């Protein structure tokens, strides 16, 4: 019941009790661990609403109070009458911040309580969504001094009027399959890019074409919108020592903004809830740039460094990896765009974890995701045992819209 | 039931059915994943089914399932268990068993080599001196002047739990660690407690930074005894860098033989508490962990200084740069001295081929992602992108409590 996690580097042992409040399943059983798998009614709703309202009133030190009870009855009556309910602004803010607090795969949660929440529940059209999103982007970007934020569109009603941002991230580069059989741009976005073209987008067919937004409002067919170019802050990537690096013609956008997840608060489902923070270097330098199925630039960089790529044991891939990541951090820092290196970020997470264990009884964490994709054991989280469980409010994955939308 | 695992780099999807044969628990539940947790005498009653399952697996493996030989063996073991409360494995079963414990070791990235294990049957061993001799022979055979050969030496199984054979060392070869009164540590910090035990037992510690520890061996439940492995049998590699001539002056070296000696080998319900096994190193074990863990030799700073990296801010990735150089050095040195070693790219690439082969020929390959992914350059190795399923199959290697915490001293 009372589990303990140990840090094998510091010997520090923490006891987790928060997991006992876990509701959702993990995908694992006593016979099989699926820890490395990427994707493992009025009657149903009131229980969820109650659990949420209880934690909310408990957070504001008014558990059991009349206000707590009144609200509880108010929501119950509303659910029975309207088959759903509306969160108070205070509840929405608390819920969004906690969905982030509960995101087991997020290493930057020490920042959880500073989330700027934009209530977009009054939005009704795709154009309105576009406006709200540009404001989010401009607000979060803040001329390079990034600020965490989330914009929350109307909650699901009957399932045929869902609001959705079809894009996976607000800002991402297009991908196109060339005759050469090769891929131009971001291979990860080929399918999406074609859906945009299929919709009308005039693809420039460049290596870094900022994709247009495909916004779906009230269950209607999505619409294209181009984020004002001047609102999409990008960073040209250069190395502090290798002058030839700039010649690679590499650049990345400064705002990481996830837009395909579902925010669940008190049983309510917010299918369109784009949120953003700021990058941890490795996300771009290791994953976006070096993943074989992404920009896959290791060989190109290796060649320019004049490394013995004859034998894997010379560790040329590793050396080029470090350089690509040193450049990313350097380029973002030079342009005054917020970014955190994996050492600083993981150190912060350990501190956050410690706080969470002592003030909340635990911190769900997915080791597989928390440990940076490079230099794993030289970051502290590598040596930190973690317990992964699911708490609500939460951010959940949801089916891509183009595989469920009835045009 | 069928479970699928996907490689997010190649889109290749594999299907696992082998997990159905999994009996042991994982530590996880439908509500909590303990995937990153390091460590989440039987009765006649519970033993025969364990013996039967194993023998069924053994006889199927040799295509004699249901044969008269198979049935006679089950009857023989049955009679043996009821009569003696235990039973003895035939040599063939022991070999098959040891090879499978390795094959089933979900935390081992080197399993493509599982079928080539040399098994030394030391079940006739009766004293610590006897154990010493067996271990020396294992070390010499495995080392093979640098052309390392995987091997395992298996001492008598557990009987009543009061006569256990145990190798107290965690690995046959490791360097002493000494806690200085000023709080600092000389040698390998990981072995301070053990080194202290050895000293208490009479070991004359040379107190250097790389002193090969003595073997502390327990035979038949008796108090352990110290033995020094003949130095000429301990192959070591001075670590130098191909381009940095100052690296050698760091005074670093490492032994060539990785030999785990504290695990328990379970075969058909029998428990072999002393089963030292060895293979060859994957560079990162030494270069990343042994050398760069903050709680081990911790050499990142000294190395970073020499390279004169910008150590004022973490964002210069000086630790990451120094890390790669150190690992290049380990691989270079071992290769230059002709001591077998494998780099993490080659090793993980082979593991993926092994895993795919296993899914197809065996219906699965239990693997612990947390352990399989190398401690450096994670995502540039193919295993990072491979979904895996972790479950426990027997025969298997299991952790067991450290002997000094459970041993009843006789004096
Ligand atoms: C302030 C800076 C932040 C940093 C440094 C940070 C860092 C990270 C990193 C490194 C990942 C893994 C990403 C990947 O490998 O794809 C991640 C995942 C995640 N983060 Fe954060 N994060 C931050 C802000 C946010 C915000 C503001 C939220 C929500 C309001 C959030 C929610 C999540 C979620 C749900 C995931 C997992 C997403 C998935 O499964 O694909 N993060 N974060
Ligand atoms: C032939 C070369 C071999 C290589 C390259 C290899 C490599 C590895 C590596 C890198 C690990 C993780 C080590 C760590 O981080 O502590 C590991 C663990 C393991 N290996 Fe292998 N291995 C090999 C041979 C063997 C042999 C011969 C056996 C048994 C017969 C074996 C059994 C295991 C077990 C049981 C584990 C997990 C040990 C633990 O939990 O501490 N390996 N191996
Ligand atoms: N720094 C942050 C903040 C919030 C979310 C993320 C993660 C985003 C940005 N990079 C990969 C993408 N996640 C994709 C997960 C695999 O599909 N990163
Ligand atoms: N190459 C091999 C072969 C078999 C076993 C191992 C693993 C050994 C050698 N390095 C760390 C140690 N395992 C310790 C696990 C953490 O306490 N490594
Ligand atoms: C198969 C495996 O789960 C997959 O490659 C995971 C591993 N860890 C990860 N960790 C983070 N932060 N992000 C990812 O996309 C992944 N991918
Ligand atoms: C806490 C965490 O489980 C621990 O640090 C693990 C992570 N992965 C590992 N992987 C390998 N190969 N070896 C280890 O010792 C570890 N330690
Ligand atoms: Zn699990």
């Amino acid at each position: 019941r009372f589990l303990k996690v140990k840090n094998w580097e510091t010997d520090v042992v923490l006891t987790d009790t928060l997991h006992l409040k876990s509701t959702l399943e993990t995908g694992c059983t006593e016979h099989i661990c699926m820890g490395s798998i990427m994707l493992p009614t009025k009657d149903q709703l009131f229980p969820l609403a109650k659990e949420f309202l209880d934690q909310y009133y408990s957070s504001i030190k008014r558990f059991g109070s009349k206000a707590h009870m009144d609200r509880l009855e108010e929501v119950n009556k509303e659910i029975e009458s309207t088959s759903t309910y509306q969160l108070k602004d205070t509840e929405l803010i608390y819920g969004a911040k906690h969905a982030w607090r509960n995101a087991s795969r997020c290493v930057g949660r020490i920042q959880w309580s500073k989330l700027q929440v934009f209530d977009a529940r009054d939005c009704t059209t795709a154009h309105g969504m576009f406006n709200y999103i540009c404001n989010h982007v401009k607000y979060a970007t803040n001329k390079g001094n990034l600020r965490s934020a989330i914009t929350i569109f109307p909650q699901r009603t009957d399932g045929k009027h869902d609001f959705r941002v079809w894009n996976s991230q607000l800002i991402r580069y297009a991908g196109y399959k060339q005759p050469d059989g090769s891929t131009l741009g971001d291979p990860a976005n080929v399918q999406f890019t074609e859906i945009c073209i299929q919709q009308g987008w005039k693809a420039p067919r460049g290596r870094f074409d900022v994709l247009p937004l495909l916004l779906q409002a009230n269950g209607n067919d999505p619409e294209l919108f181009q984020i004002p170019p001047e609102l999409v802050l990008e960073v040209p990537i250069r190395h502090p020592k290798f002058d030839w690096f700039k010649d690679l013609g590499l650049k990345w956008y400064g705002l990481p903004a996830v837009s395909n997840m579902l925010l669940e608060i008190g049983g309510l489902e917010f299918s369109a809830c784009p949120f953003s923070g700021w990058y941890m270097g490795t996300e771009i330098g290791v994953r976006d740039y070096c993943d074989n199925s992404r920009y896959n630039i290791l060989e190109e960089v290796a060649k320019k460094m004049d490394l013995d790529m004859r034998k894997t044991s010379s560790l040329w891939k590793d050396q080029a990896l470090v350089e690509i990541n040193i450049a990313v951090l350097y380029s973002f820092q030079s342009d005054k765009v917020t970014i955190v290196d994996h050492h600083s970020a993981t150190e912060s997470f350990i501190k956050h974890m410690e706080n969470e264990y002592r003030c909340r009884g635990g911190c769900p964490a997915d080791w597989v995701w928390i440990v940076p994709p490079m230099s794993g054991s030289i970051t502290p989280v590598f040596h930190q045992e973690m317990l992964n469980y699911r708490l609500t409010p939460s951010f959940e994955y949801q089916p891509d819209p183009w595989n469920t939308h009835v045009w």
